[PDB]
Order: structure tokens, then sequence, then C-alpha cells
């Protein structure tokens, strides 16, 4: 629509930093392209749209899954559904036609491999580069419909929601679902289809859910290593939790990119949820010391990416393990409800 143009929240701070390759050397090689997508829109109101689209090998999906999504409810699809169920089922469809929109756009694409895969059974690297149907995306997407928050997400990124209760001080609630190797339930999803841990070495935070990546899907085969697989290892079944009354007591909401995702639990060990509390601690640090809502988002994130850089050169000072060694683009949004 483009979101780009919709007003913009002033309740909102925004951090980024731009994906890099770290060097052994000390050097880094920052990109250009930005492959997350973001909005902070305000459609009317009662709604406003906050999303972080976290594209993966590339930023054509993320892209498009983004302008279609914002077009499929914002203007204003949205005032013909009452219940907390109908609003669910709309963001549900939403998904749902925009991956039928990645299936209708690659269907050439696929049938151009396979017609080249065919004549096999002088260029020929091209068909490296047709393996650009590799292409898919993360997604988070709050929508807050009239005191009422809605949250749909699907693969890497993740939505925090910080809550002061009874004694205080600051209870963090994750309510995305990490569709990744993260998430236990993933991982069993991933040994049931004859996948074991080894099949993901030297791949960073492999997305188990997305929208696209047909080549995860219905040629997952074409896939060394997703191939020993005995079904489609990446699925597309986004999860959506509907109607959380924000209350007084809820304080602020936290969107989390892929790439952020990644950095933290690369510096924070285990259990993808310690992360979190020292995400929102190291926040909740910022707003005594900060008082703009995107100074605060962009400290914050700027703490993060040289703490992930000072994890990698101290693995590179130390018995050189060297786990990851590089960055994704690092996105932080915060939705603030009580400064």
């Amino acid at each position: 629509s483009w979101t780009d143009d919709l007003k913009v929240c002033n309740q909102t701070g925004v951090g980024e930093a731009i994906n890099q390759i770290y060097k052994d050397d000390g050097r880094r090689c920052e990109g250009y392209e930005s492959r997350d997508k973001k909005c902070l829109c305000i459609s009317d109101n009662n709604t406003s749209l906050y999303a972080i689209l976290s594209g993966h090998n590339g930023v054509t999906v993320a892209e498009n899954a983004l302008q279609e999504m914002a077009a499929e409810l914002l203007l204003g699809q949205l005032n013909v559904c009452n219940t907390d169920e109908a609003v669910k089922e709309l963001i549900r469809q939403s998904f749902m036609s925009v991956e039928k929109g990645y299936f209708d756009s690659i269907n050439p694409h696929v049938a151009t491999k396979t017609a080249i895969q065919l004549h096999l059974s002088v260029l020929q690297k091209l068909d490296s580069l047709n393996n650009a149907l590799s292409v898919g995306s993360s997604a988070v997407l709050a929508l807050i419909h009239r005191s009422h928050l809605y949250l749909g997400n699907i693969g890497n990124c993740r939505a925090l929601l910080c809550k002061t209760d009874e004694h205080d001080t600051l209870t963090v609630t994750q309510l995305s679902v990490d569709h990744n190797l993260l998430n236990a339930e993933e991982a069993a999803r991933l040994f049931r289809l004859g996948l074991m841990a080894q099949n993901f070495e030297g791949v960073p935070l492999y997305s188990t859910r997305c929208i696209g990546n047909y080549l995860g899907k219905a040629g997952y085969k074409d896939c060394n290593f997703l191939s020993s697989a005995t079904a489609e290892p990446v699925i597309f079944e986004p999860e959506i939790v509907g109607g959380i009354q924000i209350t007084p007591a809820c304080r602020f909401l936290v969107l989390m990119s892929s790439g952020l995702c990644r950095a933290l639990h690369e510096i924070f060990p285990g259990d993808a949820s310690t992360g979190n509390r020292e995400l929102v601690r190291m926040i909740s640090e910022e707003f005594q010391n900060q008082s703009t809502l995107g100074g605060v988002a962009q400290s914050v994130v700027h703490r993060i990416v040289q703490a992930h850089h000072d994890t990698y050169m101290q693995l590179v000072e130390e018995h050189r393990s060297v786990t990851f060694n590089s960055r994704d683009d690092v996105t932080l949004l915060i939705r603030n409800f009580n400064y």
C-alpha cells in the first residue's frame, strides 16, 4: 500500500543494524540491501499494524508479503468483523493468500528448473541461479485493533509482551512461537521426518516454517541436506493468538526480527528465552537512561551487535571454535503503552 507511506506511530521506536559478514582479519562486510522489512502503520484511530518480515536468501518475498498483508487487513476490512475469532480468521486468511501468491509467482520457475533437469537424466551454471526459489520470509505481525492485540507469526521473528504485575517488576511473556530448532516441538517434527541435528550444521538458524521457500517445501529433494527427509520439512502453518486485551498493566511490546533472534541465541547461550530476559533487561535499563523511543531501540540494538562481534572476537581470541561468523539484519521494534 506501500506501507512506507502510511502514517507513522509516534508511540514506536526503531533500532536497525545492517547485516554483516565478519572477517577473520578484523574488518567487516556490511551489506547494502536490508533483507528485513518493517511496518509501524496507523490505518485508523483504532487500527494499527506492527510487523517485521525477515527475508531469507532474498528480499523479494518479504517485500511482497508485507505489501499484501497490509492490503488485506488495513483498508479497511476490520470493521466488518466483531468477534476476536473473525479477526483471527482475517489474519489467517491474509497469510494463506500471501503463500498462494508465492506459489502462483514461482510456478513457471519450477517448471523451468524441472525442464532443464529433465534434459539431464552449454551454460549449466544458471541451474544454481535457478535455485533462487530458495527465497522466502519469516514474519511477525502484531495488529492492535481497538484495545485488543492480535498476533500472527511464522518462522524466526518473535513477539514479546512486557507486563508489570502485583509486586512488579517486569514479566516477559512471548506471544510468538519460534518455528526453528530452538523449539523442541519443531525439533521433534523434524526427527519424525527422518531428519537429525547434524543435517543443520553450518546452516545458521533455519526457520522450519516460513512464507515461500519452494526449495524447502515441494522439491526439498534438490536440497542436499534437506534431502534425507521423508516428507516436506518446511511446512506453512503460522501461529495466531487472538484478542489480548491491552490493559494498564501491559507496558510495551517488543518485535524481534530473525537476525536479532539469531544474534541473541549465539551470545545468550541456550534456552531461547534467557535471550528474551536479557533483551528486556537491556531495554528496561535503557528507558531510565534515554528519552527518545527510537533512541532506546537504536541503543539496545547497537549494544547487542557488538556484544555479538565481541563474542565472535573473544572466540577467535581463545581456542578458535568459531560457530557463527556473520550477522543478519538486526531489527528491533518497541511499541510503548507505558513509558
